[PDB]
């Protein structure tokens, strides 16, 4: 079903959180060749992701859910905004600008902490 497809989606954004802080860790560690590994890891977990997602919402719009429709807009709208911040971020590492690095990711929490009282609304919407 379309819910147990967001179940699915959720464990997959559950790992993208686990790596994070893993990441974040080795940041501050200064680790830089496991910071790298892990956004790695990072950009493969959040196109997949941003994949189920897709699927989900044009399958609830095939559906005629409207209410899930609304939500998983709502959703995805804020998800684009945590990859433009991840891209961010990656290209702060890629340059070796630290401060922005450390400014990216704080948002990318802040952005991630919004989201889930609406993440947790279309579990039940679907």
């Amino acid at each position: 079903s379309v819910k147990s497809e967001y179940a699915e989606a959720a464990a997959v954004g559950q790992e993208a959180v686990a790596v994070f802080n893993t990441m974040k860790a080795a940041f501050q560690n200064g680790d830089k060749e496991a910071v790298a590994q892990y956004l790695a890891r990072l950009a493969s977990l959040y196109t997949r992701h941003e994949e189920l997602l897709n699927r989900i919402l044009e399958k609830a719009r095939r559906e005629g859910n409207k209410e899930a429709v609304t939500l998983m807009n709502e959703f995805t709208a804020t998800f684009q905004t945590g990859k433009s911040i991840f891209n961010a971020m990656v290209a702060a590492f890629k340059n070796g600008d630290d401060d922005s690095f450390e400014s990216y990711l704080q948002a990318l929490e802040k952005v991630t902490a919004k989201g889930e009282t609406l993440a947790d609304q279309i579990a039940k919407a679907l």
